[PDB]
């Protein structure tokens, strides 16, 4: 928990480039990767959304590295777009065949174990689900190498969408803005942290 | 990191899987709320139960040192008005009377307008779900720390699921429900090697 960097202390680029990495080889549910990192070093970008992100009033300005995460939409996760289609033949490698059986689970999973097709917005929440876990792994890379991180969901959407709409970088609607993270060497501790009383947060069955 | 059958006979260290816990229960949340919790399920005939509608996890239910239910806060519990909330700020982070009302405010703003998670019960569980799949990773990662291998598992039939957790009790009064499912365990074999987008089809710079 950091709110505030250093903005004279930058994480290296290779540093950063292992953060991005961990990301990149996070795990997702059936393998999709339904993801993008965007990292935002541009200062009149980083300006831009701090016009309407609350939440990053202190990270935007000093942040060494500020990141978007985006997760896929309704039209390519759906078991039946072709970003799932290019994905299993060009990355897993599956033979024609294979990835057709593997679409048909893909299927029945989101029509009837998960009821995710409830909505575009029920599949766009389960892929940014996927985007939380690397968003946690990015953390703790970050953590192990001596690098404070800042999440972030503190940014009115109808203002962030717009403004990554029309940067382009939401790829004719394959993406939305899923969460932020900042990246970058803290100035002071941070707060002590405070947590549930362990019986209160596990059960043992 | 990718592993799908576990050892049956070589079981995490309860020291080790406490370190795998912990750094779940440690991990950040949205507004802080840690809206999760954490059911091991080490009863082999309660891992039965939820095997025979979890097809995602057919050989991790039986082969798993440890297994792990993931349940998020329900509308009842993390919309911003809910009675979890204020004892929450009150008991775990010591916000004043006059510092969580305002916080309560802020959380209204937050949840209606910022990011529109008042759509749906829905919507507002998923929101707190997605924090649970912090505490995935971070779990996850922790196991890797420690040779310990992890599988996460979303393969199971929700309506089945929530029903068993219901009877059981552990859901607390429509308190929680099922978010993600977790495995750990030392695994029988290599994986095969990782494959992944190019970092330059899944990272762009601006």
């Amino acid at each position: 928990t950091t709110k505030e960097f250093d903005p004279n202390k930058k994480v290296s680029d290779s540093d950063f480039e292992f953060i991005l990495e961990t990301g990149r080889l996070s795990p997702s549910s059936l393998g999709l990767e339904p993801w993008k990192f965007v990292v935002v070093q541009n200062p009149e970008f980083r300006e831009k959304l701090r016009e309407y992100t609350w939440g990053a009033q202190k990270q935007l300005p000093t942040a060494s590295h500020f990141v978007l995460i985006l997760a896929r939409t309704a039209k390519d996760i759906k078991y039946n777009a072709d970003y799932i289609k290019r994905h299993l033949k060009e990355v897993k490698q599956m033979p024609q065949d294979v990835s057709e059986g593997y679409i048909s689970k893909t299927e029945e999973f989101q029509k009837n174990d998960l009821h995710l097709l409830e909505s575009d917005r029920t599949l766009f929440d389960w892929a940014s689900k996927q985007t939380y876990i690397a968003l946690g792994n990015m953390m703790t890379a970050a953590a192990q190498i001596g690098v404070d991180s800042c999440p972030i969901e503190g940014f009115q959407y109808d203002h962030i969408h717009r403004i990554l709409e029309e940067e382009g970088l939401l790829e004719n609607g394959s993406f939305d803005i899923s969460v932020m993270a900042a990246f970058g060497y803290r100035v002071r501790d941070p707060r002590p942290k405070t947590r549930s009383a362990v019986e209160d947060v596990v059960k043992w069955v």
